[PDB]
């Protein structure tokens, strides 16, 4: 769920999910279209695609458990939707950490009309 996702992001980046990653680019947070603006926005796009592979799960409200083993994120065993949701989020958080150096404030609150395009998962 969002709860877990938000806390993973903070632990990983030292940034709060809202609002550093909830209105960024074309996909972070409220996506649907266009070309992702940078590496961080691409993390969000792949994250959307990851969720997109679980039609019958509810990644926003279904809660899972994970633990840190030294720095590593380890998803604990829950239902099959939970395991798979956690793997999607874990990847997004690492992707965020990896591109933290190009994170740009120019992309916060990015306007909808500039998200245009077509990009298939
Ligand atoms: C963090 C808080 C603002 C929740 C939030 C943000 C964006 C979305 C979109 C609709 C999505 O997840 O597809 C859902 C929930």
């Amino acid at each position: 769920s969002l709860l877990e996702f938000g806390k993973m992001i903070l632990e990983e980046t030292g940034k709060l999910a809202i609002p550093s990653y909830s209105s960024y680019g074309c996909y972070c947070g409220w996506g649907g279209k266009g070309t992702p603006k940078d590496a961080t926005d691409r993390c969000c796009f792949v994250h959307d695609c990851c969720y997109g592979n679980l039609p019958d799960c509810n990644p926003k409200s279904d809660r899972y458990k994970y633990k840190r083993v030294n720095g590593a994120i380890v998803c604990e065993k829950g239902t099959s939707c939970e395991n798979r949701i956690c793997e999607c989020d874990k990847a997004a958080a690492i992707c965020f950490r990896q591109n933290l150096n190009t994170y740009s404030k120019k992309y916060m609150l990015y306007p909808d009309f500039l998200c245009k395009g077509e990009l298939k998962c």
